[PDB]
């Protein structure tokens, strides 16, 4: 039930959408993989956490690029 509490806690972190919490899941499972080794299920969750994490990074980059693009357009237009 310790394992289950932990598993559910991580699910809720992943469901949160909060990239900092997702980051915790990745770090915890990765460390656990190095130290104890992960079960098949934990490997799956680690793979998902990583996917969510990479997706958030790609989103944030796309967002910065879109903003920078609109700003540069306004500068060129004003000139």
């Amino acid at each position: 039930t310790n394992w289950s509490r932990r598993y559910k806690a991580n699910l809720e972190k992943l469901a949160s959408g909060d990239v900092n919490k997702v980051a915790e899941v990745v770090r915890d499972l990765w460390r656990r993989d190095q130290e104890r080794g992960l079960s098949a299920g934990e490997k799956r969750m680690l793979a998902k956490a990583r996917q969510i994490l990479v997706g958030e990074l790609a989103l944030a980059e796309s967002t910065d690029d879109a903003k920078a693009e609109t700003i540069l357009d306004e500068v060129l237009a004003a000139a």
